[PDB]
């Protein structure tokens, strides 16, 4: 029974909902509010916990960078402030490797970070690893046989097709391969050994196109596209499908959720949001 929570996000400003899907009744929840409204978040999940990391409040009232970390427990249905990044991110990407958190990039107005720091939970502090090579907001993470991957993204200058790869005991990152399309603000997770980077934005239009990284083989390659076109999206993995949820597709915020069934390489729509919205996070708990 676990569920995937949608935090945040935005349509006409930054929104403080948090919801949670259950695939197996097709059933949402309405539960807590963020305390503070946020946009370009990430969700993870450490020890049953929910955490909210970094985004931004686009207000009508004016716009604010987060570095804030909120922990959502389940069963008292009661956000918790944590300690904060070192600085904000914005369009943030997220990972963890044995219990610890990874913020990764984002910007912080216009600087577009390369640097990237960790929280341990059982001391409530963040300190900073080993900065990537690349600097990337929109950048989407996910892990693999305890290696952190960052895909795509934007530097300040160009929009990206690079990878990179962060070995947390040696601590230092590496050059992957590139993939097939430039791709920020792509939803990326972990399937069956492969990393999945699913829509985006290649610099001139919102993609539909998903391609898979098969670690053992270095290759990247294009399964099925999903139905809608749509960057800035949520993602997630739950019991060995992909879900997509909402995004951009160039016109409309999107309420659509999508389902990747890896088996037979086929999209279809699983459910709808209560409402269109971009720049969630997403995790399962
Ligand atoms: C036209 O030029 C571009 C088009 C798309 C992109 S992207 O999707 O690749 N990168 C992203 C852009 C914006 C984000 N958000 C708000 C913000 O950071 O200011 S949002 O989801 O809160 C949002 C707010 C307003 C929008 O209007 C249409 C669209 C999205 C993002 C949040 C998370 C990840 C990437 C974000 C970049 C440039
Ligand atoms: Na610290
Ligand atoms: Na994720
Ligand atoms: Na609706």
């Amino acid at each position: 029974g676990r569920l995937i929570y949608t935090a945040g996000g935005y349509f006409r400003q930054s929104l403080s909902y948090l919801e949670a899907y259950n695939p197996s009744d097709g059933t949402w929840l309405r539960l807590a509010d963020l305390q503070v409204p946020r946009s370009g978040l990430a969700g993870c999940v450490v020890g049953g916990l929910l955490y909210a990391v970094g985004g931004r409040n686009n207000s009508p009232d004016g716009n604010t960078d987060s570095s804030a970390l909120d922990c959502y427990n389940p069963m008292t249905n009661q956000w918790s402030p944590c300690a904060p990044m070192s600085v904000p991110r914005n369009r943030i990407g997220v990972g963890v490797i044995d219990g610890h958190i990874y913020a990764v990039g984002g910007s912080h107005g216009c600087i577009h970070h390369n640097s990237v720091e960790r929280y341990e939970p059982e001391r409530d502090e963040w300190h900073l690893v080993a900065p990537m090579l690349t600097r990337r907001i929109g950048v989407g993470v996910a892990v693999l046989n305890r290696l952190l991957y960052a895909v795509g993204g934007f530097d300040g200058t160009n929009r990206l097709n690079s990878a990179e790869c962060y070995y947390p005991e040696r601590n230092e990152w590496r050059m992957i391969t590139a993939m097939n399309t430039i791709r920020s603000g792509a939803g990326v997770c972990v399937l069956h050994n492969c990393i999945y980077a699913a829509g985006g934005y290649d610099g001139q239009d919102q993609l539909n196109s998903v391609e898979r990284y098969d670690v053992a083989t270095a290759t990247w390659t294009f399964v099925a596209p999903m139905k809608h076109r749509r960057s800035a999206l949520g993602i997630t993995v739950h019991q060995g499908r992909i879900y997509v949820l909402g995004g951009y597709d160039g016109h409309t915020f999107l309420d659509s959720v999508e389902c990747y069934d890896p088996d037979t390489d086929t999209w279809s729509e699983v459910t709808r949001m209560t409402s269109g919205r971009s720049g969630v996070g997403v995790a399962v708990t």
